[PDB]
């Protein structure tokens, strides 16, 4: 149908928009920690601590197969990057720091975006 077409192209524009809010987010994280997963050859106990990890290239798979179908799921997947963080590692640590730091930069880049996911519709 013809209006299954357009919410496929709604999608879309969001999948797009998305994709430019996600390279904004990431280069807050300039050291790359938050990149790629925590890996359970490094962090073996990670998911006794951890009950639903996440990272930007599990995120970017998400996105690239037009898995988020609002602003409100990226937005959950992004903080649990940050909170996931915020738990395992201490506040001392280079890692809690970082997480603090993405989380104040993201919220600039993530107040925008809602006004242009509300305003274009």
């Amino acid at each position: 149908s013809m209006e299954q077409v357009a919410m496929e192209l709604r999608l879309t524009e969001l999948t797009r928009l998305l994709r430019s809010v996600l390279d904004q987010l990431q280069d807050k994280d300039p050291a790359r920690i938050f990149a790629q997963p925590v890996s359970l050859k490094e962090v073996p106990d990670y998911l006794d601590h951890i009950k639903h990890p996440m990272d930007f290239a599990t995120m970017r798979k998400r996105l690239e197969a037009q898995g988020y179908k609002n602003l409100h799921e990226f937005e959950e997947d992004f903080d649990l990057i940050i909170d996931n963080c915020m738990k395992y590692n201490a506040r001392d640590t280079v890692f809690y720091r970082a997480a603090v730091r993405l989380r104040d930069q993201g919220g600039v880049v993530l107040r925008q975006a809602r006004r242009e996911v509300d305003s274009i519709g």
